[PDB]
DNA sequence: ATTTCGAAAAATGAGAT
DNA sequence: CTAGATCTCATTTTTCGAAAT
DNA sequence: ATTTCGAAAAATGAGAT
DNA sequence: CTAGATCTCATTTTTCGAAAT
């Protein structure tokens, strides 16, 4: 499209190898990122180092957008590379300028912020309203919504570990394992290792 | 300041009494809200009617924006008045106009969004990494800092039910009652009825 | 506005499970 | 194993409308 | 350099508390 | 109550960098 080609123009693209950290919590922020290629995982930790995945951000998604509206803001989370990422970087000071001339670019940003809020909100609900099974069924549907989600005649096909699912719903790897089978025993999903198939 | 009075100048003011419903989750968004005076409660329900309090919004806070970025969108949650409010309402299409005769108004709304995401994200953390005592402990401290709290000789004072408190930390009223008594045993607060004093 | 007075509606705890 | 969830009524606390200050 | 392969590692399955 | 967390061990799957092609 128009504007987005112009934006990237003034961005300083960089490379990040999968599993490398792109953003640190507590970090002072002055940089707005943009994922041109690759995918990351937005995540937070408890005082024990334990970690929860807040979301996954793929291509065309903005990163570290939060510290852009107030002075002295710190990164609210970590943002790790899941695959090899190709991300465009630009300072807050500069980005704010790209808006002056064409506020259509902030409209793209705001729209994405809006969406995240809906999902993060829906997430808080699941957390209080559903049990691990409910939370797991839900997260499975969400994983089938991801771009790196392949296809299967039985439905959609994803690749992820019981370990990782637990960091998403906030339960144990055991609990996930117990429940995963329980779902397979009702032909709703086809589990076999690090691969899950959601019959849909 | 200008940007706002010029904003209101194009809005249609409405008044709602305490406890009335301003937004019904599920309905089609086509309107925007700005709380000129008073305060509201953002909340979600489950099929069984259980209610969860995502947030409290107050004077100067925008409402009903999540739908403003994409076509065919539904209100994400219910919004019910806490106190009597005087709200400014404007259409999406009428707002899309203003944003292009001064995008400074968009920047300002995006700013409130960014903040709600930090906050909602933090809520995700709490639910996962904290025991009910901790979350409740956390809530009182916050509520104690809400614009509608009352100064107290020994601290800040608030009026809220155990019921409601459980709708913010996600747990039953029974548990909020029990934990409440222990926080008093520890001379951390004094709870008489719905009035709770949070010792400075 | 708000302090009062009598319902009527809400919100609680107790302790068993 | 164990934080908490639930379920039940008998009991408080509040809320709400009308009335006066 | 890119591809094939057999340990260490990471991820799980089980069963008791 | 009772959904899930923890712990311990023993087995499977993956991850990966040495070696190979
Ligand atoms: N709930 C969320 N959903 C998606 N992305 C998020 C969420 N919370 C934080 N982030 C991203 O993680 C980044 C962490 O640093 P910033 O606060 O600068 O910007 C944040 C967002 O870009
Ligand atoms: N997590 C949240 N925090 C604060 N406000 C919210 C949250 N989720 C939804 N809202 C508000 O509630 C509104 C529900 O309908 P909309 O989606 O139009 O817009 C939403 C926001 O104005």
């Amino acid at each position: 499209d128009p504007t987005l080609e112009w934006f990237l123009s003034h961005c300083h693209i960089h490379k990040y190898p999968s599993k490398s950290t792109l953003i640190h919590q507590g970090e002072k922020a002055e940089t707005l990122y943009y994922i041109v290629k690759g995918s990351v995982a937005v995540l937070i930790k408890d005082e024990e180092g334990k970690e929860m995945i807040l979301s996954y951000l793929n291509q065309g998604d903005f990163i570290g957008e939060l510290g852009l509206f107030e002075e002295g803001q710190e990164r609210s989370a970590w943002v790790r590379a899941k695959t090899a990422c190709e991300v465009a970087e630009i300072s807050y000071k500069k980005f704010r300028q790209l808006i002056q001339v064409n506020p259509d670019i902030l409209m793209r940003l705001s729209a994405q912020m809006a969406r995240r809020l809906q999902v993060t909100s829906e997430k808080v609900g699941n957390l209080a309203f559903l049990d691990v099974t409910g939370r797991i069924a839900q997260t499975l549907l969400n994983l089938a919504k991801q771009p790196d989600a392949m296809t299967h005649p039985d439905g959609m096909q994803i690749k992820i570990t019981r370990q990782e699912i637990g960091q998403i719903v906030g339960c144990s790897r055991e609990t996930v394992g117990r429940i995963l089978k329980m779902l397979e025993d009702q032909n709703l999903i086809s589990a076999h290792g690090k691969t899950i198939v959601v019959y849909g």
